[PDB]
């Protein structure tokens, strides 16, 4: 209860250009290297809807902040999807990109990478064009409500598949309010329905802008026991090492997990 | 071609020494099983978890370049009448030799033992454990895995094994990524189709210390791990990363995490 409010009032001064700097901007954003973040966490993404294991006609991303690449695989399989951040400086951010309005971030090595790996012959524009088709409104959430988006959202709910990427454990003081998080996530997925979570493991920190946010060091460990205990049968769980030139002074990630899990 | 680096191998290891080994691995802080996200605890919980599945019995089992340690068996023992241990080295066939006849001066795993029952869960008691254990290992062989049979021809063990167990053996002897998985097809040649392996392992390392050894290993990766168990004809049904924590990282090696693979062979 009181943790939960401190995580508001510190994100209150998140700057979304300084984080995307901090990011997805060299060497982090730097996708040339295939040993990098970027591109291992593009590859867990297409790989698993490669498989095509997940499909449906609804998608909800939670916590997008104002980053689009965790859906860039996602958008070939879902034509309905919802992206949804707590911020509204970051919804403008998003609304920025969607409608190409100036100023928008450059997302295009992202797409480039994506369209590579995925291997269909795709060119990046239309990548892009494809995914600002699909998304079809930016809705704000809180995971900590036990209903997230408020009592009727123009979301078509429930969602065949949930996309999150550093979400849950950024934004929870703790191991249990974290895992109350996933509990409140996971009534916005129709049973059989798949989440794929990327996560930060054994953060305490991170910098954005004049933000300085506090984080929950979750382990792959921990991030499993809680897939199961919020009812999901984890299908896969993948870690990536962060490596010495990854580290900047932007946070104190020591690496990052990746999970494909389906609810039971 | 790759024999010239295997043998910088072999020329490294003669200088391994076993009891300094096992001080900078296995006591503490290394070896401290109190801290209960330290690596030692890890380990065991992976061991214990896979065997408390019931999916890997059988008659025989195979640890694979044991070195001087016995704690990557003592989950296994429960479950395998018959315990074949190996290593490349006789002083460390030497070093288990002291342990298998209880002499002083041989190392002292119960702080190991002790956490395996902990954790199994069975009320056991560290001594029965170790009795059970010296009782169902059967021999203690000489092993090279970058032979194509790595026990040498007709040798003791009863092949083909149900299952085989190896820590920290198969990248830390392989000079490139390409002897390590032909290192791997070797081994598997000793499974039985359908059987388990356990696989643990450094992720990233390049260089340890055994002893006032600077070994120089080559240094993998989760995923590299993955692609070689099924490029050896293994489903793999686990792959758990340990990300080792910057307070157990001190100057014994350079190794960024550890890894655990239940993999079976098809
Ligand atoms: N109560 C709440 N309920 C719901 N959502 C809430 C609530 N409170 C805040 N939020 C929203 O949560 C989002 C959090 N993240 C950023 C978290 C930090 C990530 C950082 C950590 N350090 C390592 C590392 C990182 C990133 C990339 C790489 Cl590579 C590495 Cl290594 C959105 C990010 C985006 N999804 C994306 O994927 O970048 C914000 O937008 C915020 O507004
Ligand atoms: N050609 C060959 N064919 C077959 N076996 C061969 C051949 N050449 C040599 N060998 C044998 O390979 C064995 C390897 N050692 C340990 C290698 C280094 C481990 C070290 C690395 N740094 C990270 C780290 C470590 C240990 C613990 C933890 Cl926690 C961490 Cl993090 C025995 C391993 C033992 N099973 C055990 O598990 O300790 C030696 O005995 C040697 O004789």
């Amino acid at each position: 209860a009181p943790g939960q409010a401190a995580v508001a009032s510190a994100y209150q001064r998140f700057e979304p250009r300084a984080y995307l700097r901090n990011n997805y901007a060299p060497p982090r954003g730097d996708l040339c290297n295939p040993n990098g973040v970027g591109p291992w966490k593009l590859r867990c993404l297409a790989q698993t809807f490669a498989t095509g294991e997940v499909s449906g006609r609804t998608l909800i991303d939670i916590g997008s902040g104002p980053t689009v690449y965790q859906l860039l695989s996602a958008c070939s399989h879902f034509e309905d999807i919802t992206m949804t951040d707590f911020l509204e400086v970051n919804r403008q951010e998003l609304g920025r990109w969607l409608q190409e309005e100036p100023g928008a971030f450059n997302w295009s090595m992202y797409s480039q990478h994506a369209c590579l790996i995925e291997g269909k012959g795709e060119c990046w524009q239309d990548k892009e064009r494809q995914l600002r088709a699909r998304v079809k409104r930016v809705l704000p959430i809180d995971v900590h409500q036990p209903q997230p988006l408020g009592a009727g959202s123009p979301a078509p709910l429930p969602a065949d598949a949930l996309v999150s990427a550093f979400c849950l454990e950024a934004v929870s003081p703790d191991l249990a309010s974290f895992q109350r998080a996933l509990d409140h996530i996971t009534t916005l997925l129709r049973p059989g329905g798949h989440l794929l979570l990327i996560g930060a493991l054994e953060e305490s920190w991170y910098l954005a802008g004049e933000a300085r946010l506090t984080v929950v060091p979750v382990s792959e460990e921990e991030v499993r026991e809680a897939l199961v205990r919020s009812g999901y049968k984890v299908r896969d769980l993948r870690t990536y090492i962060m490596p010495a030139h990854l580290q900047t002074g932007v946070d104190d990630v020591k690496g990052v997990f990746f999970a494909w899990a389906q609810k039971v």
